[PDB]
């Protein structure tokens, strides 16, 4: 019934870089299913919103993952599905999967980003300036190239969905 979700929660716990599960796939079955399938609004905000539930993870080398979901105008029958992975002083963006409810190379310009791209906020290229730098170099400064492929609502999204975990990690 919820395929879609439980690929989505599966696929943005897939190490971007190595491709590799950083949760056993039927742990994470099991996981969101002990925490409850339903979506569930954690909170609104002016430009968005935040849905539940949290799930949280370990990863195989043992760090802290959490998947949620979120909204922004712009979508809908859309939700962006979204892995933040804890670090030292903040989070970074694992991995994103938007799901259109209504009706994929293009979405790994979004991740993974790294604390620092996170804590300036996510922006597309367009509102900085069409910098120099391959979608790669750009991602480590939270800027997602997407000006040669709607991305801000994406961004928008993703950045309240940081937001909430920073206002529930404190």
């Amino acid at each position: 019934d919820n395929a879609a979700k439980l690929s989505a929660i599966k696929f943005v716990l897939k190490d971007p870089l190595t491709g590799d599960y950083l949760v056993d796939e039927k742990e994470i079955e099991e996981i969101v299913k002990k925490t409850g399938i339903e979506t569930v609004v954690l909170k609104e905000y002016k430009e968005g919103v935040v849905l539940g539930p949290l799930y949280e993870f370990v990863t195989k080398d043992g760090r802290n993952a959490y998947v949620l979901s979120g909204y922004a105008p712009g979508f809908g029958n859309v939700t962006v599905v979204a892995c933040f992975i804890k670090t030292e002083d903040g989070f970074m963006l694992n991995s994103v999967r938007v799901i259109d409810y209504s009706q994929e190379s293009i979405q790994r310009r979004f991740f993974p980003v790294p604390p620092e791209g996170l804590k300036n906020g996510l922006r597309v290229d367009k509102d900085a300036g069409l910098p120099k730098g391959s979608p790669e170099e750009l991602k480590k400064q939270g800027i997602v190239k997407v000006s040669d492929v709607t991305p801000r609502a994406v961004v928008t999204a993703l950045n309240l969905m940081y937001r909430y975990l920073e206002e529930v990690s404190k």
